[PDB]
């Protein structure tokens, strides 16, 4: 039965304490990997007082997150701080911001309707007058149309609720791909704004959260799916 199959698959990820999940389903990104793509584009989005989430940096002082995060700023952008590459130090007592942080200049709250849970934030430069583009490389957008059921990918972001310090790689398995993206995978609420990266390094989607599946008693993860229409429409800001 479809329900049992779902329950069973979902328990691969939620049946055990997250710390007992295998590294290949859920693992801390290491400081070496964070120097690289796809990892370096990803970063912790903070909204002072309100929320902690993820964002992917897409170029030229500009970062995408969920609309459900950004809105919380209430068109007051200096509540929003981005921190790319952020990770615990070796002991795991402290924190490293390898390229510091940024404060928001202004919010483009849900540019493609409240239909799509996405927002674009533009940050100012840092205290040195550097801009995110200077210090890290932009994530590389691509269509999701090539993904399909049973395929796997990498969700990458900051699972705050599990671990406030590090970026994690969550391996995900697609259940369907035509209208949005829906997948098995360990995520927590901080993963709002995590990035779906395919076997070629391409930013093809943006994790939103969880949604009812089969019935009200079950759920699955879903993301904004990326098509050429939105790729173009996004690249009109950067």
């Amino acid at each position: 039965s479809d329900l049992k199959d779902h329950r069973d698959k979902w328990n691969k990820y939620y049946g055990v304490s997250p710390d007992q999940l295998s590294k290949d389903l859920f693992d801390k990104v290491s400081p070496e990997q964070i120097k690289n793509s796809p990892y370096q584009s990803v970063g912790r989005l903070n909204v002072q007082g309100e929320a902690v989430a993820t964002g992917v940096f897409i170029g030229k002082n500009t970062v995408v997150t969920n609309h459900h995060i950004a809105k919380e700023a209430k068109n007051n952008p200096s509540k929003i701080i981005f921190s790319p590459g952020r990770h615990a130090d070796e002991s795991n007592t402290g924190t490293v911001l390898p390229h510091g942080t940024f404060e928001a200049s202004e919010i483009i709250d849900a540019p493609f309707g409240t239909g799509v849970d996405i927002s674009v934030i533009i940050f100012k430069p840092n205290a040195e007058g550097k801009s995110i583009g200077d210090v890290i490389k932009a994530a590389d957008l691509g269509n999701s149309n090539s993904l399909k059921k049973g395929d796997t990918a990498n969700l990458i972001g900051y699972p705050y609720d599990f671990d406030s310090k590090n970026m994690y790689r969550s391996q995900v398995e697609f259940q369907s791909t035509d209208f949005g993206l829906k997948y098995y995978g360990y995520t927590v609420p901080g993963n709002s704004g995590s990035g779906i990266f395919n076997s070629e390094g391409k930013f093809v989607g943006l994790h939103i959260g969880k949604a009812k599946h089969i019935n009200s008693q079950n759920e699955i993860n879903y993301a904004v799916s990326f098509n050429d229409f939105l790729i173009r429409d996004l690249k009109q800001l950067i």
